[PDB]
């Protein structure tokens, strides 16, 4: 058989694939940083009625190695239908098995979102009523960072910002954006009519095109963790973030959602700004309102997530905290799992692109209810 990762978001190093029950592979570190966890490769020429056993030998050295426990790898014969496969984790690494029904199959850490799909999403968005490309940034390697604006009423006053995938390996993030944008196509959507009569949406489908294309997990091309560059952005080292901050300064922000994915926690959740020195009772209540309304509508919960920050101990280098404090607006880091959303088990696919898309649509419903309370 032959294994390769010479394509968009591909990531893998082949050690030995001469024995179907002893396939050995290694995950490749980011272009310019030590991080790694995301993997994506294709296998071709597999024999029929044959059990194939894979091992990612260096999983123990990954960025979040403790997150491998309970994680099931994703696979697909066509690149459209993705399914989970039996996986285990021990000192030897991550292992997964499959008796392929076809001669070729792909494996990935999560259902991938290619830049080609990104182009299609942008093309689709600009064909929707009220949608325009407000601005465009440039990544370290010269790829577009589109900023889309949804404005259907020339007298609205609120600016709701949603950006995604600052960390390239968190592909569920742009899937979330696809769901959000596709909902805008609906001819008769009363909730969106109400929301857009009072607010415009500022959307950034992908914050790290270089990292995504190169199959990176954490950093942009220059090796910078974009979500640690908000306190001191650079047009040279973190142009992706520098771009967004300039646009925010000019248009204003009344809501900010930073879409991410968490390797360890098998639950969808949101991390707020309770650690901000600028945190206020107003924001405390708004965060409560958002979580409650979203939990009542989508696959979202509150018990599991990151620990809350002690008063005034937040790291302002993170987008959620920086934007929330700089603009005194409701702000959250939305986190979807690489595993499953255990509250609603669907083992066959675990968390997926489709469920990510749905969460995006349910978030829109939540914003529609809270619009009059944002300011
Ligand atoms: N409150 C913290 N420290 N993180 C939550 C926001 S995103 C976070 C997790 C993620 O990357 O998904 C990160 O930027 O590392
Ligand atoms: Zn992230």
């Amino acid at each position: 058989m032959q294994i390769r990762a010479d394509f968009d978001s591909g990531n893998i190093q082949v050690i030995d694939a001469s024995d179907p029950r002893r396939i050995r592979l290694a995950i490749r570190p980011d272009l310019a940083s030590q991080h790694f966890q995301w993997f994506h490769f294709k296998v071709e020429g597999m024999a029929p009625a044959t059990e194939h056993c894979f091992t990612l030998v260096n999983a123990g050295q990954s960025a979040y190695s403790h997150a491998w426990s309970g994680y099931q790898a994703v696979a697909s014969y066509d690149g459209e239908r993705w399914f989970r496969v039996p996986s285990q984790y021990d000192a030897d690494g991550l292992h997964f098995q499959l008796e392929p029904e076809e001669s070729e199959v792909r494996f990935a850490y999560f259902e991938p979102y290619s830049r080609e799909r990104h182009a299609r999403l942008v093309e689709r968005a600009l064909g929707i009523e009220g949608v325009e490309r407000l601005a465009v940034g440039t990544s370290v390697q010269g790829r577009d960072i589109e900023l889309l604006r949804v404005r259907r009423h020339p007298d609205s006053h609120l600016k709701l910002w949603v950006i995604a995938q600052q960390h390239p390996g968190e592909h569920m993030a742009e899937w979330f954006m696809e769901g959000l944008i596709e909902r805008l196509q609906r001819p008769d959507d009363t909730e969106m009519q109400r929301l857009l009569e009072k607010a415009d949406l500022y959307l950034v489908p992908n914050m790290n095109p270089d990292g995504a294309f190169h199959g990176n997990l954490r950093t942009n091309a220059a090796g910078q963790d974009l979500n640690r560059a908000w306190l001191e952005p650079s047009a040279e080292r973190s142009p992706e973030v520098w771009f967004v901050q300039q646009e925010m300064k000019r248009h204003g922000v009344d809501l900010f959602l930073d879409i991410h994915g968490d390797e360890e926690i098998p639950h969808v959740f949101a991390a707020g700004c309770e650690g901000n020195p600028g945190y206020t009772p107003r924001l405390e209540r708004l965060e409560q309102r958002f979580r409650e309304e979203l939990m009542a509508r989508g696959e979202f919960q509150i018990r599991h997530g990151y620990p809350r920050s002690a008063p005034g101990q937040a790291n302002l280098a993170l987008a959620c905290n920086f934007v929330g404090q700089t603009y005194d607006c409701l702000a959250f880091t939305i986190e979807m799992p690489f595993k499953d959303h255990d509250d609603n088990p669907e083992p066959g696919t675990g968390w997926s692109g489709a469920r990510s898309k749905r969460l995006g649509q349910d978030v829109l419903s939540t914003l529609a209810v809270l619009v009059d309370e944002l300011r």
